[PDB]
């Protein structure tokens, strides 16, 4: 038993869509995206986290390379491991690398643990984003009709399930039987629907959107 559609933008749960600019910093977007709405649901509080603050902090040791590329999981151990991020407005983005300049007075968000989803299990994917709230997921988005898509529900038979752009799942349903998946992505309001993409649901791990599912929790 769970809901035929979820969007958790009407919940109050997810924060504007952001602008990344020509800094590959999407896996940073999407681990913040997924924490926002942590942090709402725990002190009914919707802010903004630093994506520039993984960026710059959640470097080597977790595997990153900041706007040269990063995961979320280990961005969402940096932020375990840190004791915290710092809010988005405290430490705004500026699409480059630079000295990490994390300071715990403006510490926004915690992080007490993450989960990583079976590779392919867009069911169980659908049990997470219903039951827990938006899920940080890779997509294959090296595809000219995922730049120029607009509207509708995105689906390329070109793609693949190797993942290489970060985004956020923040719902699902369908679209006159159409099945999607809500995502936020991070190249602005300019881009489909207002900076987001339905992209086909239950068509075998389309451009692999269920390969890496990850989502962070704040923990009493
Ligand atoms: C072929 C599959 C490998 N892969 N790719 C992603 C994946 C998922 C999402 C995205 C996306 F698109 F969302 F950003 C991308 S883009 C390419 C990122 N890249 C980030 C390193 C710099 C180059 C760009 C890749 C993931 C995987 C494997 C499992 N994942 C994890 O996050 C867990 C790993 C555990 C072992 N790691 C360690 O670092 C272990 N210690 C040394 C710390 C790496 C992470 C997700």
């Amino acid at each position: 038993i769970l809901p035929d559609s979820v969007d958790w933008r009407e919940k109050g749960c997810v924060t504007e869509v952001k602008y990344q600019g020509s800094c590959g910093a999407s896996w940073a977007f999407s681990a913040v995206g997924a924490l926002e709405a942590q942090l709402k649901l725990k002190t009914g509080k919707l802010v903004s986290l630093s994506a520039q603050n993984l960026v710059d902090c959640s470097t080597e040791k977790y595997g990153n390379k900041g706007c040269n590329g990063g995961f979320m999981t280990t961005a969402f151990q940096y932020i375990i491991d840190n004791k915290g991020i710092d809010s988005d407005a405290s430490y705004p983005y500026k699409a480059m690398d630079q000295k990490c300049q994390y300071d715990s007075k403006y510490r926004a968000a915690t992080c007490s643990k993450y989960t990583e989803l079976p590779y392919g299990r867009e069911d169980v994917l659908k049990e997470a984003v219903a039951n827990k709230g938006p899920v940080s997921v890779g997509v294959d988005a090296r595809h000219p009709s995922f730049f120029l898509y607009r509207s509708g529900v995105y689906y390329e038979p070109s793609c693949t399930q190797n993942v290489n752009h970060g985004v956020l799942v923040v719902g699902y349903g369908d679209l006159n039987g159409k099945e999607y998946w809500l995502v936020k992505n991070s190249w602005g309001h300019n881009f489909g629907e207002e900076g987001y993409i339905r992209m086909a649901r239950n068509k075998g791990n389309h451009c692999g959107i269920a390969s890496f599912p990850s989502y962070p929790e704040i923990l009493q």
